[PDB]
């Protein structure tokens, strides 16, 4: 710092470049409300159309599967596929796997698969996507008048929004509520049987009809000599519209009398898919998720959606209305914004405080002007190493606030009182401060780095989130040391005027008033400290119990992983029993809408049902209502937060007989499930079969009924066996007549479930086109009757003639984990319990189950099990390059146990904290308490450095200089956590948007930082003294 | 991996023109070394389950989980996994005018996983109560429903 | 075998607007020729690896690639690094006349 | 890592082995380098105490 | 033009645009950077400026 003291532009320009660096990193940083935490995951996702779980397992899940070989980093592989015809397969990377290659080797692999699929399903497609189910927001589309009903708006969607959307910067995956439209084909059986027709010539003359035909040119090469034109030909009509496939001939009577496709069939521009229903504040709407891109502003992709959205506004015909009926941006604005409040009061209140204790406006001034400098530059190191501006990064500066602002205020105030005590100019007592302080500051960073960096090794999402944290909170720390050694002490030899009419004049007025009390508080302090020197072993012994009782309280306290949130919108979900069709879920999620827009009419603006989708899965049974709350300004108290909303309407959904009906808040992150939690997988190890698997898992559960003690709240993660029927086909019957099984089978799969037949151009967009019955005649196990297949001889044929039936059970929906069968089980540990041993005796649970029956863990159970103890071993390392560090520092191997010997002070403070607020032990809470644990260190690095500095270039006595130091150090301490308790507090008492993550953050750090500096500035003393004496 | 990218996306303009048994069968790009990293072996010592009973057993159990690990380039199976093996006789099937061609359509005809749909899917009549998928046909298990074939 | 207004409409168009997302797309230009042939051309800023490029456009293409038609599913679909401008052109005549 | 990885896959997959049915290695160039690394450790040590 | 019938440049013309619409931005960063050294070397503001 010498250097940079005759040097005051020099420090200035360094300090100019830094804030440049900072701006233009704040200008091009990426802000979103999370970083990527999950590891990454891949979907393979195929659709068999009208094939059962069993089907799609046995023809696509299974054949899949056994390809995905050969790709790297590979942790596991979950599948399942359920009676909608999907097969859905996610492959789970390491942390550190690129996404892009982890896509595209599984891409390539199933390329080479797709040959081995069935025609239907490689026609249907198979999609390899990026898994992340983040919802950045929802934009619905609803129609005041009755006019257009879902597949209209739908169609209007897909054919007029998505690409603009599509196309607006930072936008990524899009997911629309409705179908596009599609020729819909309802065949009527007794139509088909007059004219002796079957679905298999209406899917002939359908392909035959719309068809592209490489006609040729005119004058194509080699063309005749002397020839003058060369034109392209062109052959084939594609039919447009439903008319021009009405008129399609599908037979000629003897008569003449033609069999068009209208006389069998009605032909309408319907959905593609029918499954899926939406529906906003009880309208018909359609909406379209978003996802965000890469390395976009997630406020900015926010802002340029709804510009788009407002541009398209004019052209939209009618009653059609955009509605927004889930948003996360304004939440994440609203707590980046109360995160940047909560910096600038820290600034405020610093420069409050420094004017309280040291009455020199200048000196104010100093730090005012050094901690914004150390915040830019932590903003451009943060872009440097590519992270983005996220709830995690501005929360790990909120908790470096008291490190930069201890900092300055040491620095500052350690000039000033040179000043004040020796009478040195501006200029000398800087020089001297700096020649005082300045190793200690290159001692303090070392020794912050290895209390920090260790944290960026943790594996995992969470070892993601401590990277986070710990990255973000060694560059500020790094930082605003470098602050300290270059501008600040020019700042103090510039800034800074010659103490005048002696010191600290001011007698008068309340500035007089706090001097004379001040002076009178660091006697009694002093004398405190010399009585306590006295004895020293009752405190030592003081010492051993606050230690036992700081192990008990973090025994005691209970773990989370992330606090959850009032983002302002909330989940509901109703799962029907059984067998339930579409009418009666949809007639559950219009009770449940009725009830939030009339009982909740206050709190929740709009809830957007959409009917047979799902978060788990698909299905009938199944339904999902983006309930949206206003502002929270419109919501004040605890009665009118998410929580309490949440509550009250599972009072009400729980008499709720025909459903099972649950409403539940945002995840803080998706992936992350419950600290308590358990994630456990049933494998079928021996080919034992899906009865036996379900045997053992019945067992299973059984056997976790006893020892409640330990376990919780265990179920499964899938479907229970419902009735099927079972259309059995006689082969010896089929042949005794002409019928032949795959117009059998074409048959029934066509009439039943619906066949693709071929596209068509609509309106300059190609679309599907679909046949399957009219829904009057596949409604009940009689309509099988209806249906007849022609013989050889030219004879239709019933069904029940050559084919019987009959009701079985099977599975609605399979599962298998890395290959092989499995039923997945999710649980809680008991409150009293911990996650290891609920997932040890879950262990010892599944050994007892039968031969053959294996068991593994899979998502945050399965990095639970890899990444274990590393936590206490790279601590224990911290704690070897803290001494390491402590002992170069001090020139002494006994020293540095005096500094080390301050954690469980600031400990103890940040349990009792946060468990008399009810508080959990989640990522904040851990963060905080490392920064309070490096605050409480600089403080009594600081305490011991400046004894050991007055026993040897002083030659005063061991308890002499041990109280000069004490008295010297007092004014900083004190400033620094008035400051820093002053800066947190607003937290701690914040109860609006965000609050959870910031009262998590509050509690921790403002109970550390209070017992820390009390205990500490008495305790060592008593360490530095003690460890003197015993050694030398 | 960008080196087995390009491959594979050059290899693509090429696999429609490639016969559809040669598809069917199953092409593999891999990234592995000419050499074998290590060989693991199967022994059944109490002499019951001959070679291809084994090879059946690390084909269905072994491989495949081996295969998936990280850093293997390619895996081996000294031996084969267990099929349905039809062996024709040509003095029967003269016998009853039958070619291989007419096993070949039965087989495939009498051995098919039917999707037949749902009774009561989407769209629904207005008052529908019961919604359940419908089974038609499952491909044969064992040796005696394969010989039970019409 | 398809006019240039059938190409656009059914393939052109929808890889095209499955061509979202890809990082540092600087433009994107697309035409579609009588002959029955489809060319998208993405240009990225300049420093972008082109292999991770051609790695994500070839993982935005498997997704467009089912709705294409099927015809053109069976011709196949190139996805390569594209140039402008002929480095050299070698070409090879025959002296005698005796070759056309 | 490789073999490691494998080693690890295979403990997983034998205790459902039926009965007679074990694992045997006929082949492995993995223990050479081990111990050729650990023979030359053992080397550097020596130098190091003469 | 009539309306609705937009323009871009691609190409060389893209570059060439890009460079017109950069060019200001770089003399305004380097002369910025220039007088941040001599300040730094010179240890004065009214040197720079002269």
């Amino acid at each position: 710092p010498n250097f940079f003291i005759d040097r005051p532009i020099f420090a200035w320009v360094i300090a100019i470049i830094i804030m440049l660096a900072g701006g233009l990193s704040i200008l091009k940083l990426p802000v979103a409300q999370y970083p990527t935490i999950a590891p990454p995951a891949i979907s393979i996702t195929a659709m068999y159309p009208g094939a059962d779980a069993e089907t799609v397992q046995n023809t696509v899940t299974q054949v899949i599967e056994q390809n995905m070989n050969g790709i790297d980093h590979l942790m596991y592989m979950s599948s399942n596929g359920d009676s909608t015809g999907t097969a859905t397969i996610t492959l789970t990377f390491e942390s550190g796997t690129d996404p892009d290659i982890a896509q595209v080797q599984v891409q390539n692999k199933l390329a080479l698969a797709t040959p081995l699929l069935p025609q239907e399903v490689q026609q249907q497609g198979i999609s390899v996507e990026k898994a992340s189910s983040s919802f950045l927001m929802v934009v619905g589309v609803i129609n005041t008048n009755g006019t257009m009903n879902q597949d209209d708006i739908s169609d209007y969607v897909a054919a007029n929004m998505k690409d603009p959307i599509s196309r607006t910067s930072g936008v990524g995956d899009v997911q629309l509520f409705g179908s596009q439209y599609a020729m819909r084909i309802w065949m009527d059986p007794n139509k088909l049987n007059n004219f002796q027709l079957t679905p298999v010539d209406v899917i002939s003359a359908l392909k035959a009809q719309n068809a592209q035909v490489a006609a040729g040119q005119l004058g194509g090469t080699p063309p005749v000599k002397g020839q003058q034109l060369n034109a392209s030909i062109i052959a084939q009509t594609r039919l447009t519209n439903t008319e021009e496939f009405g008129n399609i001939l599908l037979k000629v009577n003897q008569d003449g009398s033609q069999v068009r496709l209208r006389d069998v069939a009605k032909i309408e521009l319907g959905g593609e898919s029918y499954d899926v229903v939406a529906k906003f504040n009880g309208q018909p709407a359609s909406g379209l998720g978003i996802k965000l891109a890469t390395g976009a502003n997630a406020l900015d992709t926010a802002n340029a959606i709804r510009a788009e959205l407002a541009k398209m506004e004019p052209f939209f015909p009618s009653g059609m209305k955009i509605v927004y009926p889930y948003d996360t941006t304004p939440f994440v604005k609203i707590s980046i914004h109360e995160v940047v409040k909560t910096l600038v009061e820290a600034i405020i209140l610093v420069f409050l405080v420094m004017y309280l204790f040291l009455q020199n406006f200048r000196a104010t001034l100093i730090p005012t002007i050094a901690v914004p400098v150390v915040l830019l530059g932590t903003f451009a190191v943060l872009a440097a190493f590519g992270f983005s501006i996220n709830t995690l990064t501005m929360f790990g500066m909120v908790l470096a606030i008291g490190l930069l602002v201890d900092d300055a205020i040491v620095v500052v105030e350690n000039v000033e009182r040179v000043m004040a005590e020796e009478g040195l100019p501006p200029k000398e007592a800087t020089r001297k401060s700096m020649g005082q302080i300045q190793g200690a500051l290159v001692g303090i960073a070392m020794v912050l780095s290895a209390v920090f960096i260790p944290m960026a090794f943790f594996g995992g999402s969470t070892g993601a989130i401590y990277r986070q944290f710990s990255i973000t909170i060694v560059s500020a720390m790094a930082l605003s040391v470098l602050v300290a050694l270059i501008l600040t002490p020019a700042l103090c030899a510039t800034m800074l005027k010659p103490i005048q009419k002696g010191s600290h004049g001011a007698t008068t007025g309340f500035f007089g008033w706090f001097n004379r009390m001040f002076d009178k508080s660091t006697h009694h302090y002093t004398d405190s400290v010399g009585n306590i020197l006295r004895s020293t072993g009752r405190y030592l012994v003081l010492y051993l119990i606050i230690v036992v009782g700081m192990a008990w309280l973090f025994v005691r306290l209970p773990s989370s992983f992330l606090p959850d949130e009032d983002q302002g919108v909330f989940l509901s979900m109703a799962q029907l029993p059984a067998g339930a069709t579409q009418e009666r879920t949809q007639k559950v999620l219009d009770e449940m809408t009725n009830y939030y827009l009339t009982k909740e009419k206050d709190n929740v603006e709009s809830v957007f049902a959409v009917n047979g989708f799902g978060f788990a899965g698909r299905g009938q049974n199944t339904g999902i209502a983006f309930v949206s709350l206003k502002d929270w300004s419109q919501r004040p108290g605890e009665e009118n937060k998410v929580e309490a909303i949440t509550a009250r309407a599972m009072g009400y959904f729980s008499q709720i007989k025909d459903a099972m009906v649950f409403a539940f808040n945002l995840p803080a992150i998706v992936e992350l499930g419950t600290a308590t939690g358990f994630d456990f997988e049933l494998i079928d190890q021996g080919g034992l079969g899906h009865e036996k698997l379900t045997q053992a898992r019945n067992q299973l559960f059984g056997m976790v009924a006893q020892h409640p003690d330990v376990l919780t709240g265990v179920r499964p993660n899938g479907l229970e066996d419902t009735p099927q029927f079972k259309i059995d086909i006689d082969q010896e019957k089929a042949q005794a007549l002409g019928v032949s099984i795959s117009d059998i089978n074409t048959t029934l799969g066509a009439a039943w479930g619906g066949s693709y037949v071929n596209d068509f151009i609509d309106r300059g967009r190609v679309k599907k086109v679909y046949i399957m019955s009219e829904a009057k005649y596949r409604m009940l196990p009689e309509d099988i009757g209806k249906w007849y297949v022609r013989g050889s001889d030219g004879q239709m044929v019933p069904f029940s003639a050559f084919s019987t039936s009959r009701w079985e059970y099977g599975s609605p929906r399979l599962e298998r984990y890395n290959g092989l069968p499995s039923l997945e089980i999710l649980g809680q540990a008991a409150p009293g319990k911990s996650t290891g041993e609920a997932m040890a005796l879950m262990e010892e649970l599944a050994g007892k189950l039968p031969s053959g029956i294996g068991y593994d863990w899979t998502g945050m159970s399965y990095q639970e099990r890899l990444s274990g103890n590393q936590a206490p071993a790279l601590y224990a390392i911290s704690l070897i390059v803290v001494f390491l560090c402590l002992a170069a520092l001090y020139e002494s191997w006994s020293i540095p146990f005096s500094v080390m010997l301050v954690v469980p002070l600031g400990v103890v403070g940040a349990l009792l904290a946060a468990t008399f607020r009810g508080l959990t032990n989640d990522v904040y809470f851990q963060v905080g308490l490392l920064t309070t644990i490096g605050l409480s260190a600089k403080n009594a690095i600081l305490i011991v450095e400046f004894a050991k500095d007055l026993m040897e270039k002083e030659g005063k006595g061991l308890i002499e200089a041990t109280l000069e130091a004490v008295r010297m150090r007092l004014r900083p301490i004190l400033m620094t956590s008035l400051a820093f308790i002053l800066g947190v507090m607003p937290l701690v008492i914040s109860s609006g948007a965000g609050s959870g993550a910031q009262n998590a953050v509050g509690t921790g750090v403002m109970g550390g930082m209070v017992t820390a500096t009390i205990l500490a500035i008495f305790f060592v003393p008593v360490f530095f003294v003690v460890v003197r004496r015993r050694f030398s």
